[PDB]
């Protein structure tokens, strides 16, 4: 009978509720508020200090875009790194690709897998693969301490106030930038198009100043604020993520629900206003 | 201090809400209740029967895909219909096309249009335009009567609970290709990609029966539900509507906001599970 409403200074004046058919389960972890309830019509839904994470019924959009956007540009990825998402959403993409060898994941905080890992069992299977290494820190340290480089670095970042508060200024950029290959890629979530340009105006820039592609690109999902958000995407060659070198054919991919070959370039296509705003950047 | 929310059994279980800084004016029309209030971050915003109808923050979204897809396909038209669409966003990009030499509307409640002429000034700045004619009328009964066919028709068409219930069937759609010219266009307002793809299915289906080539294309704008909103496209030629054949580069232009050329085309590449539903139609 009662409803959820995400409410945050990060979009003052506006509020989306879903319709609570029971709560599943709640704490408070060393890092932050969680919440697992049911919806009525948009199945289970992971809340995180009071800002929706994901539901079952959309989450495959930014899961599918978030990672066959990078992974169909990169030639022959072996070692992939996913910052956050330990929700695993990320994770069940990459692990459809054979070819990989290892992915990385750093999430600060274990509750947040456990929690996913219990009531989220078609968006966490991904952490039964044997390639799989989890690593329960900050991103700045592990970025920091890592030896090996990555292929891919896909940032599925949480919002920037939080624990997600440190990935967004110019020091972690260059981390990335220096744990990747010569020839990686870094795709990260970044902020809608339709409330703070001021904040993808300033990602653009600190990452421009270092790598020498920087592309912007949007997704259609209804339970995020405004029902869509970007992808920060950095290359280090100069022909960029908007078109991908291959398709996704094997059976693996089969039920891919969002994504296409199409739609991955057609996402990057922006409303005048936004492109006008992203240059003398 | 206090917020509007967005409800309705059109879609259960989620609702969006925006916090109110003054109403404006409410009224029971002949037909329907109207709201205007003033928002604290959407600036001015008009409700119908408790179904917001567009904010001044992101109505050049939906009101640019609509008008000027179909008028960058047509050749040369010279003759425009709007029907509903009583706030004028449509007629505003339509009077920005020199060549037009008349755009008829037909809106059933006279209210709508009045409010908007009152409080939302840059939006219904059309109706002082000497091509713009206006009929209070029942779209059905106006359609059956004008002896006139169209170029172009754009179903500014409200949802389907409501005066627009009548706008959503099989009887509706010939009475749209009979007042369209042989080489006519129209392009309807059709629900959210996100909410009923059952509504979609139906409308492609009724629109199949009689025109040729039926399209489908998504807008994104926040203050729809599920944060966006379908273009049904009808041809009556094969060539359909997905590419544009002329730029829009006179002055008129030069203050779009959403539409462009290349997001013209981009509108139409749909999500996987959508592409997937839409045939054996």
């Amino acid at each position: 009978k009662k409803w959820f409403s995400e409410f945050s200074i990060m979009w003052p004046g506006q509020a989306f509720s879903l319709k609570i058919k029971k709560i599943l389960y709640e704490t408070k972890s060393k890092y932050q508020n969680v919440l697992v309830f049911e919806s009525t019509t948009y199945g289970k839904v992971l809340v995180l200090d009071g800002v929706i994470q994901l539901t079952e019924k959309d989450e495959f959009a930014y899961h599918e875009m978030m990672t066959h956007v990078p992974m169909t540009v990169s030639k022959e990825p072996k070692n992939v790194l996913v910052v956050g998402g330990g929700d695993g959403g990320i994770i069940r993409e990459l692990c459809k690709y054979k070819s990989v060898e290892n992915i990385d994941i750093c999430e600060i905080d274990e509750t947040v897998i456990e929690v996913s890992k219990i009531y989220f069992k078609n968006i966490s299977c991904g952490y039964e693969d044997k390639r799989v290494n989890v690593f329960i820190e900050d991103a700045s340290k592990f970025l920091e301490n890592v030896t090996n480089t990555y292929d891919v670095i896909i940032v599925d970042s949480s919002d920037p106030i939080g624990p997600a508060e440190t990935l967004f200024n110019q020091n972690f950029y260059e981390k990335i930038y220096n744990a990747l290959k010569p020839n990686g890629y870094c795709v990260a979530q970044c902020e809608s198009l339709w409330i703070h340009v001021g904040t993808i105006k300033n990602m653009i820039g600190y990452a421009k100043k270092l790598f020498k592609k920087v592309e912007y690109a949007n997704i259609s999902i209804p339970t995020y604020p405004c029902g869509c958000i970007g992808i920060l995407c950095c290359s280090k060659t100069d022909t960029g993520l908007t078109k991908p070198n291959k398709k996704l054919e094997s059976k693996e991919f089969a039920d891919l629900k969002y994504y296409n070959y199409e739609n991955h370039s057609a996402a990057f296509k922006l409303p005048a206003f936004l492109l006008k705003e992203i240059e003398n950047i």
